[PDB]
């Protein structure tokens, strides 16, 4: 399948749908035909279960369930930092790989 | 418990051709993973659309490894010298996770049309 730019945007996630309050995650997403398809979230927090995305037309909000997070380490000026990678529930391996390849290009892994 | 053993894809020039004998000059870029034992090649990128084999000399100098390629995926990247048509060749049999890693790396690092 020919590739499509993966982009990032801040977003609210939380333990519960109601707990999605302020911006605490970075969503990795696709701009497809009728709206953005979020594949994964990146966060400092390890207990997220839900992400929240306003539709761009303003007609509503989408809540996406998260898989258990994948812990990984990034190289920063302040030293190594632990982060959590949350695939969207049910994401297939092709899309998981795309997230991983975009992640390696956009954060200083290991 | 769930910890990510990640990897960035590296790139190396490599030889490819329509036949094994036609692999002579380095006319593609191979995307590969460095593993503790050897380089794992996932895919080739080339201007050429008719490639079927990639060639890599064995690390010792003993012999040669020929890797067969899937049919190419055509895409257009935006470069300073204007748009350039490229062809992405997965290694024959590459699983979907590794296919995604290449597709995700590309789309994250080049501008596409």
């Amino acid at each position: 399948l020919s590739p499509v730019a993966l982009r990032q945007m801040s977003c609210a996630a939380g333990t519960t749908q109601t707990a999605c309050t302020d911006d605490n995650a970075l969503a990795y997403y696709n701009t497809t035909k009728g709206g953005r398809f979020v594949l994964a979230l990146l966060s400092d927090l390890q207990d997220l279960k839900w992400a929240r995305f306003p539709k761009s037309d303003g007609t509503g909000t989408i809540y996406t369930e998260l898989e258990p997070p994948c812990r990984f380490v990034t190289d920063t000026p302040k030293g190594p930092k632990v982060k959590y990678l949350y695939f969207i529930k049910g994401l297939n391996n092709l899309n998981r790989g795309m997230v991983l390849g975009s992640l390696a290009a956009t954060v200083r892994l290991q």
